[PDB]
């Protein structure tokens, strides 16, 4: 679930920046999503873009659409790290590794407050 994707950012990157500045930042962090990754954190987006794509087609998520957004799965944040548990069934794991995957790959990379709200149709 979507606010369980938050959760982790703020697992791994914390008291930094509130979840809203990764929610609308270069052309893939926020709805859709197309041209060419601004930079390494709009790279990360692209890439939990496609997980989230890839999540829709698996099997075990029933072709549930909404699925990626919704779906509430178990994991686990120390040490800011993020795992996901085993309680997991296919779909919810699935879902789970793409926000895991990404939570950390935001807090790997450098914020270009430049590429924050940008105007889509013109940079992408
Ligand atoms: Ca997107």
């Amino acid at each position: 679930h979507l606010i369980q994707f938050g959760n982790m950012i703020q697992c791994t990157v914390p008291g930094f920046l509130s979840w809203i500045k990764y929610a609308d930042y270069g052309c893939y962090c926020g709805a859709g999503g197309s041209g060419t990754p601004v930079d390494k954190l709009d790279r990360c987006c692209q890439v939990h873009d496609n997980c989230y794509t890839q999540a829709q087609k698996l099997p075990a998520c029933s072709s549930i659409m909404d699925s990626p957004y919704v779906k509430i799965y178990s994991y686990d944040c120390s040490e800011r790290t993020v795992t996901c548990k085993a309680d997991n069934d296919e779909c919810a794991a699935f879902i789970c590794n793409c926000d895991r995957v990404a939570a950390h790959c935001f807090a790997a990379s450098p914020y270009n407050n430049n590429n924050y709200n940008i105007d889509t149709t013109t940079r992408c």
